[PDB]
């Protein structure tokens, strides 16, 4: 809530003693303190008698007076004590509070939510201060009428006097202090109505720098979805590519297996597990010598099934190879010169052709090779960049996490202080529809009526609605009164006028006035309450309609019953017959109390 609403709305009054000194009709109103010294004057046994009569009936008066004088004194007092009960409570609240560091404006609130507690208690403190005036003077007065009775001494006489004068004096300080204090009050609300406004604008302050805090939020959170698609279309770029290159590779390593299995190829990759053959037929001739004059007819075998070997082969000769592996180095190995010639150089021959073959062989899967790593170090390379794509373009997700995190808390910020700015400003404008309310009463009612309709709001504000049979017992009383003043045609007028009323139209003010005067739980018949009202009106049964009430308001409380009246009264008519009954039934319900004022004014 953070207003108090009760403040606002009956502030301390402080009403002065009505007095009238007695003017006796005994003896002249002559008191025997008044100058006798030179002549004779006497009071007679009758004149006494008498004048003691009117000092009699009039202290008592006074003393009735009294007695119901301190009464309201006593629930002030009681008042008193609960306004106390929340000075506590909030002070209480504030010290933990501190004790925790909460935020300055939490705490802020929270002082100026003990202040217009203390404000409060001060207010009773005012009201009490008058009462004891009352007190004083009523005495004084006392004093005074005992001070002529006839039947004493001079002596006694100017000492009863000087001694009623020291009181009336000491009740001419009450008066000043309530009113000095009553001055001070307002002098207090003044420091609240600033208390306030500083409260105020340094609500919209911070609002403020909530606002544009989530603005650079806005700002960033575009920016950074733009960034996203941005590299969202980077990572692709990348994976394109990423595929051509895996494509690359496929068709590459595709490329050696094919290399690798030519029937040669395999010898390359195992000369055991399949050796390399080549063979050539040769049909040699010779001549010259008869003895080996021919054409010899053999057949030249090579292999090549062994890693030591095959590579000699790649880096040597055939003949070399023949020489250096086979040791078959003189090529005359028999008596057949020319052909022993003939067939090594035809021995050779194989080596040099076969080795032709499996270097070759060699070279196709060399190439294959370094396109096949090339491509597997180019996939590799891509690889890297995918990374520092789907990284990248992650990490901004991270920030679309967090940003929307940093705003969504700044967006319930906003709210919040929306929710309770506003709230303010509708307890606010509330407590000015019930000014405004009182007042154009006093207007169209005159001052009577508003000091009723305060004192009703004045008791109400914490007490439940009473009993009903003795609420009707109280109505019943006031019956040949509040029926007899003026009820003629006023009572049909009231009571059509009554019926005739739209809820719908006055449920809003219902709404602030609650808010205005301390109620907020929920009503729940009223369309009916009013229509029994009427039925009342014409009918003076009143029973329905007072136990209707006892069911119609949450709690129960008077409160709320005041601020619908309060309604009521603001969509109809009426007029000072009507508010009078109005606030009359209204208040047997409240307390009998408001009922005499009701009935004494109209």
């Amino acid at each position: 809530e953070i207003m108090a609403v009760d403040i606002y709305v009956n502030p301390p009054r402080v009403d002065v003693f009505h007095g009238t000194p007695p003017a006796w009709s005994s003896f002249g109103n002559k008191t025997i303190w008044g100058g006798n010294e030179w002549v004779d004057d006497s009071p007679t046994r009758s004149d006494i008698e008498k004048r003691d009569k009117e000092i009699t009936a009039y202290k008592n008066t006074l003393s009735a007076q009294q007695k119901e004088n301190e009464n309201k004194r006593t629930e002030a007092g009681k008042r008193l004590s609960a306004a106390i009960a929340a000075r506590e409570k909030d002070e209480n609240t504030l010290k933990t509070l501190r004790a925790g560091n909460a935020d300055a404006a939490d705490i802020t609130r929270q002082e100026f939510r003990l202040l217009q507690a203390e404000l409060r208690e001060y207010g009773f403190r005012t009201e009490i201060a008058g009462y004891d005036a009352l007190r004083l003077h009523t005495e004084s007065r006392m004093l005074f009428a005992d001070a002529d009775s006839l039947r004493i001494s001079p002596r006694e006489a100017r000492s009863l006097i000087e001694q009623a004068e020291k009181r009336q004096k000491d009740a001419q300080n009450a008066d000043k202090k309530a009113a000095d204090m009553l001055a001070e009050y307002e002098r207090r609300k003044g420091i609240l109505d600033t208390r306030l406004s500083e409260l105020e604008k340094n609500g919209g302050a911070a609002l403020a720098v909530l606002d544009a805090q989530q603005a650079r939020l806005l700002g960033q959170q575009t920016r950074n979805d733009r960034a996203i698609s941005e590299a969202r279309n980077k990572l692709s770029s990348v994976t394109e590519s990423l595929n051509t290159a895996r494509n690359a590779l496929t068709r590459a390593e595709q490329q050696l297996t094919q290399q690798k299995n030519t029937p040669d190829g395999k010898t390359i990759v195992s000369p055991e597990k399949f050796p390399g053959r080549s063979s050539t037929n040769d049909s040699i001739v010779v001549s010259g010598d008869p003895r080996f004059a021919g054409t010899i007819k053999i057949t030249t075998s090579a292999v090549i099934d062994n890693r030591a070997n095959l590579n000699y082969l790649l880096s040597h000769s055939g003949l070399d190879y023949k020489r250096n592996i086979l040791n078959d180095r003189n090529p005359v190995v028999t008596e057949d010169v020319e052909g022993d010639k003939k067939i090594y150089n035809a021995e050779v021959a194989e080596w040099d052709k076969l080795r032709q073959r499996l270097l070759d062989a060699r070279n196709k899967i060399t190439s294959a090779e370094s396109a096949v790593n090339s491509a597997r170090n180019n996939l590799s390379a891509r690889t890297n960049e995918q990374k520092h794509a789907n990284d990248a373009l992650n990490a901004l997700l991270k920030e679309k996490e967090n940003i929307r995190n940093q705003l969504s808390g700044i967006n319930q910020k906003i709210a919040e202080e929306k929710r309770k700015q506003d709230e303010l400003k509708a307890t606010k404008d509330a407590i000015n529809f019930t000014t405004e309310f009182l007042k154009s009463v006093s207007e169209k009612y005159g001052a009577k009526a508003e000091q009723l309709a305060r004192e009703m709001a004045g008791q109400a504000k914490g007490k439940k609605i009473r009993n009903v049979e003795e609420a009707l017992k109280t109505y019943e009383k006031y019956r040949a009164d509040i029926n007899k003043k003026i009820n003629a045609k006023d009572r049909a007028a009231i009571a059509a006028a009554l019926e005739s009323v739209k809820l719908s139209d006055i449920s809003s003010n219902l709404n602030r006035f609650s808010r205005g005067l301390g109620y907020a739980g929920k009503f729940t018949s009223l369309a009916d309450w009013i229509t029994e009202f009427g039925k009342a009106v014409r009918t003076e049964n009143w029973r329905p309609l007072f136990v209707k009430t006892e069911t119609i308001i949450a709690g129960n409380a008077a409160t709320a019953l005041v601020a619908l009246v309060f309604s009521i009264l603001t969509g109809s008519a009426l007029g000072i017959i009507g508010y009078g009954l109005l606030m009359a039934v209204t208040g047997a319900l409240i307390d009998e109390s408001l009922v005499e004022k009701a009935n004494k004014f109209w």
